[PDB]
């Protein structure tokens, strides 16, 4: 499961809900080609990992969020653990998004 | 001065315009801080060249043009010269962006 962040308020809700998980959050817009590429192999990982949180921000709509943690390349992967930033991760690199998983988790 | 192009009818307006210039189009969003940084820069490249039209795109607002020019990296800079594309160039590398204005002008 990955859920989808409404606005702000919803943002700080689910960091918090994630408790001391790890949170993946991913940046993407609907008109980026290796967003979706990449969204099902999310979708799937997110299924299987109960141990950690993914999140996905259209920055479409959340465009203060976008804005507050500085994306430039799409999708844009942040890797936050009890609110604090660890990583980031520009661009569709499944390999790269899973050892930066396996390091933080 | 860099005009905003507002839908995809006046992008083929603007294109027409430029006659046999080299265009470059900037696809930004206003959430993006490379973007802020490098737009004045734009600005008086536009002042000062005469033998080149600038344009920008602002992918919030024309996402149908960002999907069908597969924008993925804010800032992402599209050249073409009478209709067709000639180059692109993602981020906001200044220099490189300079380097391939004076190879198609």
């Amino acid at each position: 499961m990955v859920y989808q962040v409404k606005d702000q308020e919803d943002f700080t809700k689910q960091l918090n809900e994630a408790g001391n998980k790890l949170v993946v959050i991913d940046f993407y817009a609907t008109w980026c080609g290796p967003c979706k590429m990449i969204a099902p192999k999310l979708e799937e990982l997110s299924q299987s990992m109960s141990d950690v949180v993914f999140l996905k921000v259209d920055v479409d709509e959340c465009e203060d969020i976008a804005q507050d943690n500085q994306i430039a390349c799409m999708p844009t992967f942040l890797f936050m653990k009890n609110g604090q930033k660890l990583d980031s991760l520009s661009g569709a690199n499944y390999d790269k998004l899973l050892e930066l998983v396996e390091k933080n988790k």
